[PDB]
């Protein structure tokens, strides 16, 4: 091992320049040794200096002992970089949104504190993105090391010029892909690349070459397997089209502003009840419900005025200039359901059909690993997927539940309204007879026209009512017999089973750095490859043939019950609206039954 | 390594006979090696029959090549045992609710098993019971290895017995701790240890030596740092106590309806909005609503009568007989809310006041290891407590959201019936006076008393109205100013310091089994040690400067905010009976006024 005056550092914890893992002498803590006159002084003494929350931090300069060598003790992160993220199975279509935003929020204060202090950093990429964890259990990403697939259209031939690997970056933690994609790999294709990068027709975001020698698939769209919502996706799209020549680029003070305008908003879920999606709105504090009203339409196409919102089984009722920042608080599990009084087409989930790659019989440390790591990949996008069907499937049935005691609380207020007027009409129909006692036949045939014009809505209630009770046939009880519920536990399920095909993947990853085998480990490794396609079969059999089928079959249940809801809420409406005009005419001719007297 | 004509196994990979990890040579599958005429291989032949969920599969006996001797190749249990688990810091004061659950149910199936076949485990405990991970995600607890601590009072002098190795495990896996301990170990003091059990008064569950030489401190209860819902504590208390003279034991047919009739039981959760506490009631399936209310009472001590429910926003009405089952799901996130319209003692959570335990400077890879469990499981206590304070903070902000949704209700339920009787009152003190142009004296001034007996109500009305509006004294915003929120991440903040704190816990359990480290290890060894401590002072500085303080000033805000809330409530029904009463009276006057007419 080598070492210096204050550190020390095995060669064996090594994480082209080398970077160890060692400590300090007298302390103990970990920090990062880079091993490789006065040029590289003046800078280092600079980039001494510099503290910022987004930035490795260089804690100082010292000699190795065997070699006069300039080492730097930096700040160690344990997890180590967004390449190695990016490299589980989990985030291989992409980070979660929650993590995404972290990522654009720390890259960006650190750019912006670069370019604030004069220095460029001519490659910027995951591998150069370093993760630390936070105080608070957050992500906290980092910029370190300044001074292929990456490199701008000018440099691939061999700043804005460094906007470009920031486009590719934010893609490929957006999606897990890489945006310009030759057949093969862009490296094995650098003739493929370059053309693809200078031909891109403005506006287009991605380019992949999915047969050798095919065409390009353009895109100004996320593709369907990205997680991030498509209120953010509405955000995105537009900025890495339009910074991805460099003439017509959007510049970084452009940049910056867009992406703070991203930032600085604050996401409100809502869930269309209708078309069984869900939603998440970006939307800045200080906008109204006017604005976010628009803002649904544009991901829902429910008019502000046929927006009728549900919140914690109760309506909700937005004034159009009441800020944002004053909603309720809301999650995924607890959106803001949205309903209208106008016939949607049932959406549902939308996702692409993934099915299993081919496992290839022959051994190779690096086509099972690689392969390992894409198999694994598919598993934990369709446990993803699994959990949204679920809760797609849990939210349809709370947000039925609430909306079916709204509608019994319309039917109360018009119900009572009725009963209320009935015991003035009851009672101003016989006084009319008290007088005669003591042309009328006029007002007798006309009124006598409103009891019975009150009957057919009396009847028409009762069978509303009807309706609405545990035997009517727009009934809850279906909701809890189709589809899937947590008891079933289908998640935890699919998890086991993308466990332990992690745990393969990982030690494919080991099997990889050291380049043979013994024959025992060899043949141990050869047994799990058959349980991996084992395992991916079984969970993918469970996964079709139960989860997706009963999804479907719920989906298409609720479609059915969704037509009957909209047919209660308009006959109810009718009866609702009579009950108002019925009322008006009982309150005109209740005076003209008197007339002036003498006196 | 040694070997047997199937399988092999390297004798570093050991899990008093030994137990290897090892494989079978032709598929490679994990299995339990237990490495040591015809006397046995009868009682072994009747084992490998034994097919159970509940029982550690044994599936064959081969010869190693080495030795003649017998090994038996059992199934592999990838987690361990019982003990593993209670040994990890977050069960350091007992396994959570869910866990215990199927610890119980995995345990009883297998001895009822073994019963019913005759087998006799002379000594369970939890280095017995060993975890396996179930194909959903549930931990199943397996029995294995049949044919100090747990002994029996008749046993330590050196079936019923059974039952008291299961008693005493059972207390450890409930609370964490041993329910009889004399002042050091009991295996240090085992003459201590016998009194206490022989001479333990019928009912007690605990016995505890706190001073060297001192008394002994009885328990009926479950200790307060015990997990378990009083619900729970409230039925799995007196059967420990009278299972543990086997005269008067409970014996198994008894102890299996029992606990048959616990596991039987559901949970619902419910809150004590006035008392601040959360709960779970254990009730069958079959159970009505009148049942449900009396276990409330106890737990609770509010009557039948005066529990008042609320859900998702809305009352809840229980019919007397009307089943658990059938019950709306709940969740600790998502109650039952119960209120009543009697003050109520604001109580809050309790929980026991505990601090870190002093760290010894000296080192001792065996005191330090032993101290890191200690104070790590103190961190990993105070760690829920904060998420349990929290939790009560959260669901009383929402709960009084409702409530006040609710009054909003019913103040709209009463104000729309008087301006519904005014209608008739204002017609009807006219339509007097109409007959009049065309003793009523006395009519007039008895009505006139009840416009300004109603113009009393009207006033009073809008001052409760005022009050429930934004700027009212029963305002919601002091809920959003006091205690703790999810956006102040005060959990994700201790977990941090927690998991730093496991890593050194886990590497003093491994420098525990090296008799020695070399000089660098040990200083570093030395090192994390005073990080542990730092660690644990940051973070009980944090919890008791910013979670408790501000928890009890949220609390001591909502004591007089409920004291208001009662007041209106009050202040409202008395408006709302007199409603009622003037609508009568009314409605009594109406046709007095007409007489009988000659005809
Ligand atoms: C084995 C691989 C996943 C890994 C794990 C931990 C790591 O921890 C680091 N810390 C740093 N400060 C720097 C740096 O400042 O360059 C780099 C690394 C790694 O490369 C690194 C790489
Ligand atoms: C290192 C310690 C935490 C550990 C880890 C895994 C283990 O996996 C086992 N599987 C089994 N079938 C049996 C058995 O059948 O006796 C016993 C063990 C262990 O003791 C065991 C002990």
């Amino acid at each position: 091992m080598q070492s210096t005056s204050n550190h020390l550092w095995l060669l064996s914890d090594i994480l082209t320049a080398n970077v160890f893992r060692g400590r300090h002498k007298k302390t103990g803590d970990l920090f990062a040794i880079k091993v490789f006159v006065d040029v590289q002084m003046r800078e280092f003494e600079v980039l001494k200096k510099l503290n910022h929350k987004n930035i490795v931090k260089l804690f100082a300069i010292e000699e190795e002992t065997t070699t006069r060598h300039k080492v730097l003790i930096m700040e160690f992160c344990p997890c180590g970089s967004l390449y190695t993220v990016l490299e589980e199975p989990s985030n291989a279509y992409g980070l979660p949104e929650s993590e995404f935003l972290i990522v654009l929020r720390d890259v960006v204060g650190g750019m912006n504190h670069l370019r604030e202090n004069g220095i460029v950093h001519r490659d910027i990429k995951p591998g150069n993105i370093m993760r630390v964890i936070g105080e608070d259990g957050q992500s906290v990403y980092k910029l370190t090391d300044f001074g292929e697939e990456y490199l701008h259209p000018d440099m691939y031939e061999r700043a804005t010029v460094d906007l470009w690997s920031i486009g590719v970056t934010f893609y490929h933690a957006a999606t897990g892909s890489l945006p310009f994609r030759p057949f093969e790999g862009p490296r094995r294709n650098k003739e493929v690349m370059y053309k693809i990068i200078t031909g891109k027709p403005s506006g287009a975001i991605s380019g992949v070459q999915k047969a050798e020698n095919g065409p390009i698939d353009w895109s100004g769209d996320m593709p369907v397997s990205c997680s991030l919502s498509r209120g953010l996706q509405v955000l995105l799209t537009p900025v890495l089209a339009n910074i991805l020549d460099q003439e017509k680029c959007w510049g970084f003070d452009q940049f910056f502003a867009e992406t703070s305008d991203i930032l600085h908003r604050m996401v409100i879920h809502v869930f269309s009840l209708q078309q069984m999606t869900a939603h998440k709105i970006y939307i800045h504090s200080y906008n109204t419900a006017t604005i976010f009203h628009e803002l649904v339409y544009k991901q829902t196409k429910i008019i502000s005025s046929n927006q009728e919102l549900i919140y914690e089984g109760r309506r909700l009722v937005l004034e159009p200039g009441r800020l944002a920042q004053h909603f309720p608080k809301t999650t995924e599990e607890n959106p803001i359901f949205v309903v209208s009084r106008e016939p949607l087409n049932t959406i549902g989930l939308i996702y692409e059909k993934i099915s299993l790659p081919k496992v290839h019989p022959r051994y190779d440390l690096d086509g099972d690993a690689s392969m390992a790591k894409a198999i694994t990949g598919v598993v934990c996008y369709a446990c993803r997927i699994a959990s949204t069907l679920l809760l797609y499937q849990e939210l349809m049935r709370k947000g039925i539940r609430w909306l079916i005691e709204l509608i019994k609380d319309d039917y109360n207020e018009t119900v009572h309204k009725k009963t209320e007027v009935v015991i003035t009409l009851d009672f101003c129909i016989r006084n009319i007879e008290k007088t005669v006692k003591v042309e009328i036949s006029d007002i007798h045939t006309k009124l006598l026209r409103l009891s019975s014009s009150q009957g057919t809505i009396e009847t028409s209630l009762q069978d509303i009512d009807s309706r609405l009770s545990p035997g009517g046939s727009l009934a809850d009880a279906w909701a809890h017999q189709e589809g899937t519920h947590p008891k079933d536990r289908n998640v935890e399920k699919l998890q086991v089973l993308l466990n332990c095909m992690t745990e393969i993947y990982y030690q494919f990853k080991k099997d990889k750095a050291e380049r043979r085998l013994a024959y025992n480990e060899e043949q141990i490794h050869k047994f799990d490859k058959q349980k991996l396609y084992y395992h991916a079969t079984k969970a993918m059999t469970h996964f079709t043939d139960e989860c997706v089928k009963k999804y479907e079959a719920f989906l298409n249940k609720s479609e059915e019950w969704i037509r009957k809801m909209l047919h209660l809420r308009k006959q109810l409406l009718s009866l609702t609206n009579q009950c108002f005009d019925i009322e008006e005419e009982v309150s005109k001719y209740q005076e003209y039954t008197n007339e002036l007297q003498e006196t």
